RNA sequence: GGGCAGGUGCCCGAGCGGCCAAAGGGGACGGUCUGUAAAACCGUUGGCGUAUGCCUUCGCUGGUUCGAAUCCAGCCCUGCCCACCA
RNA sequence: GGGCAGGUGCCCGAGCGGCCAAAGGGGACGGUCUGUAAAACCGUUGGCGUAUGCCUUCGCUGGUUCGAAUCCAGCCCUGCCCACCA
């Protein structure tokens, strides 16, 4: 129900780049279901919001026709930095974690074949021969290999580059004459790989791919690309309960990013919104977004639409806090109890053996370790100095208080960390 | 019938560097047949004397008993550069020129099994795959790779280095793997490569090779390293009319190495042949290579033994002329009536049909080119117009002379080319 | 993927419309003197049988011009510089 | 194959025998004020149930010393610099 024209123009929406863009143009007038290439590092296999702007512009391309290869990058994975200057992967923790990310990449991929493909690069990349690779790594110089910005950074700031990590862009680059693609998606940080792809599908007598580049989703810190290592990141399988807290707390600036990053709101809708007031905003996008990842797929729009037909009024502009699924409704009243000083009704229970008395009662400091809110007594303690741990919803001012466990205690860290603890022969 | 130090030091001698020199003590009193590398590329089969320097020092390893094994690059050799920035041999032109230069090498090395075996490094590369090949070149880092000459040479000019030529050090150090190679042979200029061989040598759980290198025997010119390209070489298999004559012409400071870079004789002998002075040194040095050469197998010691073996009397320091084997003899008489202005008994004939005729006489400057003196009538004239050109041993005044063919003529271009012509229907 | 600059004779490299088979350095080649060496000095370093000429010649293909190695356009390859940078 | 220098806390990085769980910048974490936001301000940023203490702590393994992150030795990895350069 698209020409070539209105196609390229709803792909066009929140990337950073296509390029060539007329070649896209030429390749959506062909009227065939284009190749759009992933490729994914099976070391990672959890995903978070950040992961989700290029996949939910790859379920657009499905949306309009074209069929993802989604690459499971298990060659590289299996040898990994094999000098060391992560780890690799077994044959099994592959296949596992691929079975993560494939499993979790479905709650926004289309799964049909004529729409979806699973690949593994070393169904071909085990078997190419060093004449291949040589021939290979012939298409491009050092001095433009080193154009790259981390090769160029380290090279002149004297941090090591192993000269294998130089064999790699030839190899994902080999993966899409392997799988004939059309388009290769990728964060721009990703550029690079993506135009040796150009260079050596051109090699092999093939038509360039078009490189589809999206911009990288700032985390919860509000400066820094959202990725795990960062802590800074909201998982898409995350409970909602947890995902809409972590929405309503994405700083104030990033909002228009988020919300044309992972949903399809009209540029106009995202205005009045943002017009209504950060919080009502914030409210918005949590809903949104908690729905459309508790389904156990997103739908193909996530829209003003799709507000509407979780029981929301978009006229409300957030005010209607009891309407909703009901996993989002409890959510959001999680949310509230909690800011205005409030114990949520279900918090986890921790069960805590006999054998852990002393005198019959607890040191609070290693019953929060216990309780698994605190990584050391010695973090317990510090935290109380700064008044930041709560016992039956007081402050804790005793770092040496003894805690008697004949009844349930209430422990809480922070700002909304709770565990009820109860004694367990 | 030596110990182990007294090979050491037989080997050390002319030798540029032994590295690790103690760990080839240690071999060589490990008292069993070493096996001794040397890489040759196939695109350049001709030898010269340059070649005789490393393939002479092998030889010495043979006669104490240890094992030359001679890789043929027709991995590389059909590989070349695939970018273009020499070309491909078929595997028939592979073939071929091992086969020449096999047949050259056995001018010098032992051919017994047990002495000598000769491999082709497709044997075991062309099946190495990817994942083998990443985890060579994990290696090395990019910057110890780049601090080879001519790799941080080019890179600081601006000049291409593709990047598979980063490749080739681990195809050359595999094949040390390959052949379980205790001792690599080199000149001075693959100093870097014999020493991946150690370090890939170390990563493959071997005893890493000593790394042997000669210095590079310099040309004619008397500076520039022997090398076909540069014309200024003596090959292996030229007549012994011609090495001798060239030898007869290596400038006087070079003789020093050549005498210990081609010949065993003692240093007391050399500097003896010099004290008679460099006429008299050369005489006695083109005699030894002329007749060891002119051989189908060169003795195992070019020494003073040799020199009287052959008819020579070491005490005549080069004016006993008549002496030797006919061959040398010749080449020493037709060098000396050259020089003196004679015109060598037997010159190369070159018939030239009627047909080429014009007015029934042929202009001088298009018969020296008619005969292969000359490479075309422009360079025929301007030699003429510098006295270069003679026929019938006097010096050519007239570029625009008419040769009359009714007999043979004698061409001559500069001091020692003779062409005879005589017109044949 | 974007920009700029470069590719010239045996090599490096200059060339800013004619003075260009082309500066300068190097190399090689011929000769003198000899030792078939070096040095020093002089010469040579696209081709063509009638020359006041013809052919070809500066990465490739075209173009403006009486005339292009030079200026213009498209292309090839390279270098630097962008892009990528969390 | 040879030389020198480097590797420190969440990160960068200082540390020149004790003043070192360790400067400075950054990050993160707790709290106030709130909007479970930012800002600003104050605090925190090895562990240990009795603490004036104990354990562990600056690439690895040892050593000098009352005492080593610091000095010494051997080793690992890296960077620069050699070697290689025709
Ligand atoms: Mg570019
Ligand atoms: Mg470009
Ligand atoms: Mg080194
Ligand atoms: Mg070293």
């Amino acid at each position: 129900g698209h020409t070539p024209e209105e196609a390229l123009a709803l792909l066009k929406r929140g990337a950073e780049e296509i390029v060539p863009e007329e070649e896209l143009l030429a390749k959506l007038k062909e009227g065939r279901p284009l190749t759009v290439k992933l490729g994914a590092d099976p070391t990672r296999p959890d995903l978070h919001l950040g992961h989700a702007v290029v996949l939910r512009k790859m379920r657009q391309f499905q949306e309009l026709g074209h069929k993802v290869v989604l690459i499971i990058g298990d060659f590289t994975g299996m040898i990994g930095d094999p000098s060391g200057r992560r780890p690799p992967l077994t044959l099994e923790e592959t296949r596992e974690n691929a079975k993560t990310y494939v499993a979790q990449a479905g709650k926004i991929l289309r799964q049909e074949p004529h729409l979806f493909e699973l690949r593994y690069n070393s169904e071909w990349l085990e078997g190419l021969t060093f004449k291949e690779v040589v021939r290979l790594t012939s298409l491009m110089t050092v001095a433009q290999m080193l154009e790259r910005e981390d090769f160029k950074k380290r090279y002149e700031a004297g941090i090591p580059i192993s000269l294998h990590e130089l064999l790699y862009p030839f190899a994902q680059a080999y993966d899409s004459v392997a799988i004939r693609a059309d388009v290769e998606m990728g964060g721009t940080d990703q550029r690079f790989n993506l135009l040796v792809g150009r260079e050596v599908q051109r090699a092999y007598g093939q038509s360039p791919q078009v490189c589809f580049l999206m911009p990288l989703l700032v985390g919860l810190d509000g400066r820094e690309k959202m990725s795990k290592s960062l802590d800074n990141y909201i998982g898409l399988t995350e409970p909602p309960e947890a995902m809409f807290k972590k929405l309503m707390r994405v700083p104030d600036p990033l909002l228009p990013s988020y919300f044309r990053l992972l949903t399809d709101l009209e540029e106009e809708e995202i205005e009045a919104l943002l017009k209504a007031g950060p919080v009502p905003a914030h409210r918005v996008l949590a809903r949104l977004l908690t729905a459309a990842y508790a389904l156990p797929q997103i739908p193909p729009r996530i829209d003003r639409a799709f507000y509407e037909s979780l029981g929301y009024a978009w006229e409300a502009f957030g005010r209607d806090k009891e309407a909703g699924p009901e996993e989002v409704r409890r959510a959001e009243a999680r949310y509230d109890e909690v800011a205005k000083g409030g114990i949520p009704e279900e918090i986890p229970e921790v069960t805590i053996p006999a054998s852990e008395l002393k005198e019959g009662r607890i040191w609070v400091a290693r019953l929060f370790t216990l309780a698994g809110l605190t990584p050391s007594n010695a973090e317990a303690r510090r935290l109380i100095q700064n008044r930041g741990l709560r016992l039956d919803g007081e402050v804790l001012t005793d770092p040496m208080l003894q805690v008697d466990l004949s009844r349930p205690r209430i422990l809480q860290r922070g700002k909304d960390r709770f565990v009820r603890v109860r004694l367990s022969d």
